[PDB]
């Protein structure tokens, strides 16, 4: 199934793949290990279509979100990485890919959503979402719009449906209560509300999708977008003078995106986890490899402290940060493929029209919640309170 | 030795001692096995020295802060009641009684100091400390005092101490810092600083200690106290017309009273744990048996649900929790020792006149501070995330 003596990896298409196909290339050149990177479509889905019966990649990048599910299902191998390789990494970051109270990824990097916007256009952006309708009014006599973002994913509504009180699973006392979504409460009815009523008036489509306002912010048709790191490469190689800033604030609170560190996992069936550790562990993990994936698409806040601390001193990486702070990490339990998938097609029916605010996030509680509450191992409910804790996530903050 | 088949109790004597014994009473009609309460004097310090040569009480109840100590030094024997049991008292008080990994005693109720006043001579409190020198004038102008409360022990004075700043050692992501004390900050020396000035204004004398205070409090004499829910059967008998509130704020800030839970521990030496364990659970820990306890001298807000569910009806209570909610839950940790004994000797020393209070709290951070840092286990890290955790403590101040 698995070719033995070889790695095979799959990451995200919006990630550094050909960054990260360079370090494969030094890998297989100190230790003549092949390394095959590949970015398929839906990826987050086909990997536990396929990684059941023993197919699909060594190993499997994506936001540390994704990974309690594929551990419960028992598609990760525990990683074994040694006190002296773990001292090399952020704590907050090991913290975020603990499952049942064990390291079932290697943390890559930390990332969050941004406001970017066009200097030229725009140089004094704007500090409320209340603010933008009016902006648009003004941009669209002038040929412009004021703000496009992929609104296909709820991960980047997200801020706003969680800025007045929207939430994914409770979280409290070092645990997620499943039976207690927020996804209907009257906050996150005021964000998705807000955002409904930006289409309705013409400020935005209902239609737009990632490429689609990045293709607009990148030729100066709009004069924001929200997007992570990993977009600023693109933007640079378009000379658009940009800025990177803390998003606008909904009902005077701030944005509050959701916290994503990116992370590596080994699939438990291949037979190359000990070329996959050292890989990760010895080529990926050091300032070399991920300057390589960097340089390629920006990571945001590496988890790698020695690296850091020449990321640190970017501007658009303290933003990152900012934004960072102001947000949550996400879960990674096993019901949050579910969380998604129902707020997903939430926020489409009503943005779309189909559905009103009020239906559609009615449906979603219904579908994202569990019916009562499961148990949580001492050691896991240990990483839920620090992955919580802002001391803990300040390490990386200061830098 | 300890003997075998009785059951010796140790408790402070400012506590329901003699409705303990009537649980006793009732332990003894069903087992044959006898049950004598003592109250010795300074027991948080003669437990440690007796139970270090295997004698002492079979069961020792103090404040949960004295109880680290006296797990690590091996004089606890480790707590397993089953889930059944466990549930019937709150998450929060369980909590308190953990030591790395184990529980350690029984958790009976929730202790701190409230502001106690004489409706019929200050039917307005005062809300600040700032205010309480002008009010003695006027009550000494009328052959009374405003203010008495014990300055002997530092657990009274430590509220005023902590509201501008002071702290024990420095707690930070589930850690305490034992090298990082908190006596000799600015917060610190403000308010000694400000209780060495009513004593120097003659609005305070240094040899106040709890007999003192409490009778001049009961007969009338002083205005105001500062005490625990165990003061007020006192307080009911002598008829005095009383209010139970919020302590002073000093420099617009709460005073920050150390919280307890009164514990009871099973002495490791003793030869009769099982019956200590069964006296605990199914005898004390019960509507009857804490109504006894309860009724003698109250306890605070009670571990056990089903009666603190009948006891959050009174006002008194209420007063007790907003003012632990100010505060601070007391670390368990074995430093506290010298901690405690750092500033009990700080207080005497700047009071009497003997030291200044800078002099005094410097000498405090040297008795107090570790030479270096210990490390701390996960089970304590967790426990120690628990008991900071405002929903974990939320579950009691509801009740
Ligand atoms: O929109 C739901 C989606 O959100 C997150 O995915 C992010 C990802 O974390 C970023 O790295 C990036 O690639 O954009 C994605 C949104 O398109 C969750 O990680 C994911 O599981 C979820 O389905
Ligand atoms: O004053 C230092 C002393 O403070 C605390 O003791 C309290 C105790 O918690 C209450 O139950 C009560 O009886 O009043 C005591 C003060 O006299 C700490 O628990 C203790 O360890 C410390 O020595």
């Amino acid at each position: 199934k698995i070719e033995e003596g070889k790695l095979v990896i799959w990451i995200n298409g919006d990630k550094g793949y050909n960054g990260l196909a360079e370090v494969g290339k030094k890998f297989e050149k100190d230790t003549g290990i092949k390394v095959t990177v590949e970015h398929p479509d839906k990826l987050e889905e086909k990997f536990p279509q396929v990684a059941a019966t023993g197919d699909g990649p060594d190993i499997i990048f994506w936001a540390h979100d994704r990974f309690g599910g594929y551990a419960q299902s028992g598609l990760l191998a525990e990683i074994t990485p040694d006190k002296a390789f773990q001292d090399k990494l952020y704590p907050f970051t090991w913290d975020a890919v603990r499952y049942n109270g064990k390291l079932i990824a290697y943390p890559i990097a930390v990332e969050a959503l941004s406001l970017i916007y066009n200097k030229d256009l725009l140089p004094n952006p704007p500090k409320t979402w209340e603010e933008i309708p009016a902006l648009d009014k003004e941009l669209k006599a002038k040929g412009k719009s004021a703000l496009m973002f992929n609104l296909q994913e709820p991960y980047f509504t997200w801020p706003l449906i969680a800025a007045d009180g929207g939430y994914a699973f409770k979280y409290e006392n070092g645990k997620y209560d499943i039976k207690d979504v927020g996804v209907d409460n009257a906050g996150a009815k005021a964000g998705l509300t807000f955002l409904v009523d930006l289409i309705k008036n013409k400020h935005m489509n209902a239609d737009t999708d990632y490429s689609i306002a990045e293709a607009a912010f990148n030729k100066g048709e709009t004069a924001m977008t929200i997007n992570g790191p990993w977009a600023w490469s693109n933007i640079d190689t378009s000379k658009v003078n940009y800025g990177v800033t803390v998003l606008p604030t909904f009902k005077g609170q701030p944005s509050k995106p959701f916290v994503g560190v990116l992370s590596a996992g080994i699939n438990a069936a291949s037979p190359n986890k000990e070329l996959a550790k050292e890989f990760l562990e010895n080529y990926l993990l050091t300032d070399e490899g991920l300057e390589a994936v960097n340089k390629d698409k920006p990571l945001g806040a590496v988890a790698l402290k020695s690296y850091e601390e020449e990321l640190a001193k970017d501007p658009r990486i303290a933003a990152t940060m900012e934004n960072a702070q102001k947000g949550e990490i996400m879960p990674n339990i096993p019901q949050m493929s579910a969380f998604w998938y129902a707020v997903r097609t939430a926020v489409i029916n009503a943005a779309s029209g189909r559905q009103t605010v009020d239906a559609a996030l009615a449906a979603a509680q219904t579908n994202a919640a569990a019916k009562c509450n499961t148990a949580t191992c001492a050691t896991q409910r240990l990483a839920n309170f620090l992955v919580h804790s802002s001391n803990n996530f300040g390490a990386i903050l200061s830098s």
